């Protein structure tokens, strides 16, 4: 790569010093040194290349915004001199759009990206890379655009296909992105072997009825982006075990087990009067996992966070569930009413974590129609007996029945976590 042009050969043979003061590691002289050449020759641009490349390393090793801030401008610098070497010039100016991003400056890396593209017509790698400029501030439409004058020119490019594929999923066209991320993935290109596009293209395909999902699934596992094929969290904690349902004596939590059995009428009591007095305090479940029917859900504890106009509500069983923080203190989970009418079905999906099992309490259940499903076992609920899974394994629930299902949903920290892990987890 020609990163030197004329202007700066003369007086590489001090250039080369500074940039091995930084292979070496000593960052500090470094940085002394180009800033010195930056004033002994202003106008070079490797001399500048290089002040901004000390300035990002510098940055990472003192964990420093403000350092970085100081390298992204260093880096728009490199491009405002003259005869700047292409090579070089690319370079600056997308690492960076890079560090614009990972600053959070989406706008100002699409920007850069923008200007790259106009600087490099020809260059496939940047309107890929712009594509994602217009993905991360969320104008798909323009992403579309962009990925689609690739793909015009460079019909098999893997990383434009994945992509577009997934904006075509996203603009409810499901069925029409599954062979566009099949043959992204399958192409190996760079970019291509990425956990979010198995997660899309298997989510794509369940959502039209292929069995194939649970191939690439599996094929995401073997790639690293799945702890295996049915369990596919994605914030998670090594060596807990894994399975897809348990017993309350598995979990060691048996107290609250019994808690929640044996008061359960009042459980159900509390909630039933919040369904009839304050309906609007049920909340609408998750859209994107509601292929169809009515699905709401009442919370009491978001992530280790009671919700007081909610106890106000349900006052005997938050004061029950005090006594028990390996729920009300599971910053990785919930506890919430969750109410279910004829008609509805949940996606296949699975939750955020493997830090958390998720225990359901039945509370009205109708005697035929409501099912769960998690991994290969399908299960129903029972009035006032506690179902336990691990929703980090895809599950999948029905209700074809002829009234309403009422139950009572209380994650636990999985019991393996240490009260240190339990106490530094951030929550999600
Ligand atoms: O408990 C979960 O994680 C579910 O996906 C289903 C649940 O919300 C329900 O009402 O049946
Ligand atoms: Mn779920």
């Amino acid at each position: 790569p020609k990163l030197l042009n004329k202007f700066d050969k003369t007086i590489k043979a001090e250039l080369d010093a500074a940039e091995k003061l930084r292979k070496r590691g000593k960052i500090e002289e470094a940085v002394n040194a180009f800033k010195e050449l930056v004033r002994k020759y202003p106008q070079s641009p490797r001399a500048r290349y290089g002040k901004a490349q000390c300035e990002d390393d510098l940055a990472e090793k003192r964990r420093s915004n403000e350092v970085l801030r100081g390298a992204i401008e260093t880096y728009q610098e490199v491009a405002s001199l003259p005869d700047v070497p292409a090579d070089l010039l690319k370079l600056s100016l997308k690492r960076r759009s890079d560090r614009q991003q990972f600053l959070g400056h989406m706008r100002g890396s699409l920007l850069t990206l923008q200007r790259l593209v106009q600087l490099f017509p020809n260059d496939t790698s940047l309107k890929n890379d712009l594509g994602v400029g217009y993905l991360l501030i969320g104008d798909n439409d323009n992403a579309k655009k962009v990925y689609e004058e690739v793909l015009s020119v460079t019909p098999n490019d893997g990383f434009a296909k994945v992509h577009y594929g997934f904006i075509l999923k996203a603009q409810n066209k499901i069925a029409e992105s599954i062979p566009y991320l099949k043959e992204g993935i399958e192409s190996g290109d760079p970019g291509t072997d990425d956990g979010r596009f198995y997660f899309h293209l298997g989510d794509a395909m369940q959502r039209v009825g292929n069995k194939e999902a649970y191939k690439w699934y599996e094929l995401g596992h073997k790639r690293g982006h799945f702890a295996s094929v049915w369990q596919r969290s994605l914030y998670n904690v090594n060596g807990l075990k894994a399975q897809p349902w348990w017993t309350p004596k598995e979990t060691g939590y048996t107290e609250l087990v019994k808690s929640l059995e044996r008061n359960w009428k009042l459980i159900r009591d509390e909630g039933l009067a919040v369904m009839d007095k304050a309906k609007g305090l049920f909340l609408p479940e998750d859209e994107n996992l509601r292929e169809k029917g009515d699905w709401s859900q009442f919370t009491l504890w978001q992530q280790g966070r009671r919700n007081e106009n909610a106890c106000k509500g349900a006052p005997k069983t938050c004061t029950l569930l005090e006594k028990f923080p390996e729920t009300t203190g599971c910053r990785r989970g919930q506890i919430k009413y969750s109410i279910m009418h004829p008609g509805t079905h949940v996606w296949p999906h699975t939750g955020p974590t493997n830090c958390r099992l998720r225990m359901h309490l039945g509370l009205v259940i109708p005697k035929e129609g409501c099912k769960i499903r998690c991994a290969n076992e399908t299960k129903t609920w029972e009035e006032g007996k506690v179902l336990i899974f691990d929703d980090s394994f895809e599950h999948e629930v029905w209700q074809d029945a002829s009234s309403f299902r009422l139950i009572f949903i209380v994650d636990v920290w999985h019991p393996e976590l240490t009260p240190q892990q339990r106490r530094s987890l951030p929550a999600i």
